[PDB]
């Protein structure tokens, strides 16, 4: 079973911890010593729900669960220390999300208001590429009257329209009416909402689609070295990061834009007919002057040439800087196999480190610890890609004085 990292978002008090606690209790792996004590507590109080309350407190004291198809690990949601930094560095990363929305009168409205976190987290989920969001419309037992279809539809309609207005796709968004404390429509079908005829939240989690595999994405091969072999020809070497290279393929070298044909491929001094992601290969290319090939360049197929950036926008964490950095700062960026000086061309905004939202627009400077959106202009043509399109070519380190000054993920490229 594939492992996925899941983030649960939503407004304060809407039911996130409870829902998380319910999933862990019903499909997770709580230690025997903890389960036991929880059962003991429920026994002494003569109330079954005391078990869940006991477990919730234990969990809070401190997170993987299993469904029909997947293994899920619950990770930090916005509001936590290093939330943004960990997503940028790749220390954490969300594969799927559940937005918890309270159906209780007033709560739903507060969450969806201008300053509310339901609206904030939906926009954040859009920035994170969480197109398969599952929206749990929770506290269905607290509508007036309890389990009200009309209130659930109103919420589903309003949230859906809001999402559409933010580009947030929608055909992959699923809504389910639930009650977190009891697991109703979460880990079992509710007997209280006969009007709902859709999948349970766990069933929606099992409907999640895994992202495209590198082998099915366009070819990208960052070049690590290039040699000239007498009587053989030009032989670049690099690791396939996405796509498939095959003997006979026409390929293009960027940034130069030169086209050549692959005559052979080898890995480990062994000829192969095809190379797939992960394969470190030497490949003989006919038609290209070695002077148009260098370490840092990137190969692709002519129909999908590697992107070359005139400018790019990134979300960065400044991990180390002794004073302050400003517009014009020009460190060396290391991205895939390239090492190129890139000038900071705009400090777009600093971000709140716990949430990802904008905090100061156009700051004069960034200091160590800051997270920000920044634009860079490579001093010479540089191949890069958006992180959410080709990860291996979209995360970089800013280096200076032998140290990593910062790490960033690329979120936009102005092609050359
Ligand atoms: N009646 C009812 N209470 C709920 C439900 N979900 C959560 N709660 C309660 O509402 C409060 C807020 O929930 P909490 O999970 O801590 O949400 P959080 O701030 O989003 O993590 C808790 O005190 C729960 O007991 C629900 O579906 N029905
Ligand atoms: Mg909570």
């Amino acid at each position: 079973k594939p492992h996925l990292n899941l983030i649960v978002i939503g407004h304060v008090d809407h039911g996130k911890s409870t829902l998380v606690g319910r999933l862990l209790m019903d499909r997770g792996f709580i230690d025997e010593k903890t389960v036991k004590e929880a059962e003991e507590a429920a026994k002494k109080l003569g109330k079954e729900s005391e078990k869940f309350a006991f477990l919730l407190d234990r969990l809070k004291e401190e997170m993987r669960f299993e469904t029909k198809k997947y293994f899920f690990t619950i990770i930090d949601a916005p509001g936590h220390r290093d939330f943004v930094k960990n997503m940028i560095t790749g220390a954490s990363q969300a594969d799927a999300a559940i937005l918890v929305v309270s159906a209780k009168k007033g709560e739903y409205e507060a969450g969806m208001s201008v300053e509310g976190q339901t609206r904030e987290h939906i926009i954040l989920a859009k920035t994170m590429g969480l197109d398969q969001l599952i929206v749990a419309v929770n506290k269905m037992d607290l509508t007036e009257p309890p389990y009200d279809e009309k209130r659930y539809k109103e919420i589903v309609d309003q949230v859906s329209k809001f999402m559409r207005s933010y580009g947030f796709n929608t055909n992959k968004v699923r809504f389910v009416p639930v009650v977190a404390p009891s697991g109703d429509n979460i880990t079992h079908k509710s007997e209280n909402m006969k009007w709902y005829n859709g999948p349970t939240l766990e069933e929606y989690l099992d409907q999640l689609e895994l992202p495209p595999k590198p082998v099915d994405k366009p070819l990208r091969i960052p070049i690590q070295d290039v040699y000239s072999i007498s009587g053989v020809g030009t032989v670049p070497v690099g690791r396939v990061e996405s796509g498939v290279l095959k003997v006979g393929d026409k390929i293009v070298f960027m940034p130069a834009g030169k086209v050549g044909e692959v005559r052979s491929i080898e890995t480990h001094h062994t000829k192969m007919d095809k190379a797939e992601p992960g394969d470190n290969i030497g490949f003989n290319v006919r038609g290209v002057e070695k002077k148009d090939i260098k370490r840092g360049d990137v190969v692709g197929h002519p129909n999908n040439p590697p992107t070359v950036a005139d400018e790019f926008t990134a979300r960065i964490i400044v991990v180390w800087h002794p004073t302050a950095l400003a517009n014009g700062y020009t460190p060396v960026l290391h991205v895939h196999t390239a090492s190129v000086a890139c000038r900071v061309s705009e400090l777009v905004s600093k971000l709140d480190p716990r949430t990802g939202q904008e905090a100061e627009k156009n700051p004069q400077f960034l200091k160590q610890g800051d997270v920000a959106i920044v634009k860079f202009k490579p001093i010479k043509p540089l191949c890069v890609e958006k992180y959410n399109e080709f990860p291996p070519l979209g995360r970089f380190a800013m280096r200076d004085m032998g140290k990593t000054v910062g790490v960033g993920i690329i979120v936009d490229v102005k092609p050359a």
